[PDB]
């Protein structure tokens, strides 16, 4: 994170973007080229959410539902870096090295920068899960092109379907996703396996069959809370090692402001952008007690690919004192720079910014 000691001028945030942009690329997320010969096999399971920001889940009236006590760790200040889904299935799949602007996502990245093509590289098994057929957007197209993530879609035959997207496609119920995911690493011959799961129940337009307008936001995402809290519960059950990163793509937009009305979302605002993300192990010999660690730092995906680097022996599962405090330090943070195509915002001296269209960076309401 470096300085904003300039004064803010449009040219002294254009030469600051440039400076977070080259400074990112110096950043990578370094994986060690084997694993220890005594490495703990596990699961690593990524939830990628569609339309879930703190904001929105503050509006939802969400913010203490039990999933969120229910973590490790807790990111309070991550940054989801834009506010379309493809774009951020994009850079959570090209977690390991710094944040690129939004034309960089669609040219190529060092093999490296692909957290799962890191993770194959030291022998898991790579699942690519959604509850729903990735169709709208374009977004599976995207997944494949340029987040490098070629393996079959994992198969999605007689899943119950819960609601259905504004296309009418399916959208399937995550606690069915789930449970098939559980049984399928089971069957994958492999006893590790990396899992990018992209869920969008919370998506805009989506309703209940045989109901024209789009469902209850609150409810949904009540039920997908539910969903996975309980997931955790069975997860714990089982006695599996599995370490689950909760991250939402982007927010739904609940909440609009004087700048872009709700639901839209063609500026990533701070308020879009803002998202919860969570860690939870499962399986381990000393199962963290007590309430979530929260990570307060700015902090983004890069955070993500460097906490699993840590605990990629597995060690975490099997030991009797497990030090929290040292997994949870230290990891790096990344300023909260969002874009879309033709808008980026900042944070510069702790006020919000929007450029759209190399315009002038103008103050974003606070
Ligand atoms: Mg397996
Ligand atoms: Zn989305």
């Amino acid at each position: 994170m470096p300085a904003q000691t300039a004064p803010p001028t449009t040219a002294n945030l254009n030469a600051w973007l440039n400076n977070f942009y080259n400074a990112e690329a110096k950043r990578k997320s370094t994986f060690p080229s084997s694993l220890p010969a005594d490495a703990q096999p596990f699961e690593l399971l990524v939830i990628n959410i569609c339309s879930l920001s703190w904001s929105d889940i503050e509006a939802a009236g969400l913010m203490s539902h039990p999933l969120w006590s229910h973590f490790d760790i807790e990111f309070k200040n991550f940054n989801s870096a834009t506010s379309y889904s493809g774009p951020a299935a994009i850079r959570l799949l090209r977690a390991s090295c710094g944040q690129t602007s939004h034309t960089n996502l669609y040219q190529p990245a060092n093999n490296d920068c692909y957290l799962f093509d890191n993770l194959s590289k030291l022998g898991f098994t790579q699942h690519l899960m959604m509850g729903h057929n990735g169709q709208f957007g374009g977004f599976l197209k995207e997944v494949r092109e340029n987040g490098g993530m070629q393996s079959e879609l994992m198969d999605q035959t007689n899943l119950p379907v819960i609601l259905l997207g504004f296309d009418g496609s399916p959208v399937y119920d995550d606690t069915a996703v789930l449970n098939r995911w559980l049984d399928v690493t089971e069957k994958d011959k492999n006893s590790r396996s990396a899992t990018f799961y992209n869920t969008l129940p919370l998506h805009d337009g989506n309703h209940y069959p045989g109901v024209s307008k789009t469902a209850d936001y609150k409810a949904r995402a009540q039920k997908f809370f539910d969903e996975l809290d309980a997931f955790f519960t069975e997860l714990e059950k089982s006695g599996r090692k599995v370490m689950v990163v909760v991250v939402p793509e982007h927010g739904g937009a609940l909440k609009g402001d004087r700048m872009q009305v709700s639901g839209l979302r063609d500026i990533p605002s701070p308020s879009i952008t803002d998202v919860p993300v969570g860690v939870k192990f499962f399986g381990m010999k000393a199962p963290h007690q007590g309430a979530p660690i929260v990570i307060e730092q700015p902090s983004s995906f890069l955070a993500i690919s460097d906490l699993v680097v840590r605990v990629l022996d597995g060690k975490i599962f099997t030991e009797d004192n497990v030090d929290w405090k040292k997994l949870t330090s230290g990891l790096p943070q990344t300023a909260p720079v969002s874009e879309n195509s033709n808008a980026v915002v900042i944070q510069y001296q702790d006020k919000p910014y929007v450029r759209l269209n190399g315009g002038d960076w103008v103050p974003y309401p606070q």
